[PDB]
């Protein structure tokens, strides 16, 4: 575990993280995809061997000794708000199980279902609050990766509000 487990946010490519493992915002079929998933595929392509897994689950595949946790958030274009919310909470609970099992002291995480799976809605608060529900009981240092400057400010404020 980390000496004083923390949350941080960085505005940069998660493929350049400084943590002991990475969470991929994966698709259920293990395909290269786009956004976070394509960056992860370019950096750790070996991790996409038998990475296919259902919505609401997470599957870990090694790239050398570096773990890639493929977490499959719902596509809100396809799910009801209610069913999508349940699957999004579930995907993060499965990430917390994998981070615990791996014994890592740190993890790089994106906000699941906030990009092309958002069904065109702003889901920053929804996705972040499900990330906290899952990860609060883990002792890894969590570093949240985003692209947008306004999202960085909002995520930082949400972290700071609990401190
Ligand atoms: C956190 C993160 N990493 C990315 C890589 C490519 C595109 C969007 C991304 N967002
Ligand atoms: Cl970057
Ligand atoms: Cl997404
Ligand atoms: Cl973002």
């Amino acid at each position: 575990g980390a000496m004083a487990p923390s949350y941080r946010v960085k505005r940069m490519d998660i493929a350049k993280n400084d943590e002991e493992c990475v969470v991929n915002a994966a698709n259920p079929r293990g395909l290269p995809g786009d956004g976070v998933c394509k960056a992860v595929y370019k950096k750790w392509p070996e991790s996409f061997k038998n990475s296919a897994t259902p919505v609401g689950t997470a599957k870990t595949v090694m790239c050398g000794t570096y773990p890639v946790i493929h977490a499959v958030g719902p596509n809100f274009s396809n799910y009801t708000e209610s069913e999508g919310d349940r699957e999004l909470a579930a995907a993060y609970r499965e990430v917390a199980k994998e981070v615990t099992r791996l014994g890592v002291n740190s993890v790089a995480i994106p906000l699941l279902s906030t990009g092309v799976y958002s069904g065109g809605k702003d889901r920053l608060t929804q996705s972040l609050n499900h990330l906290f529900t899952a990860m609060d009981s883990t002792d890894a240092d969590v570093v949240i990766y985003c692209r947008d400057k306004e999202w960085e400010k909002k995520i930082s404020e949400a972290i700071q509000m609990r401190t």
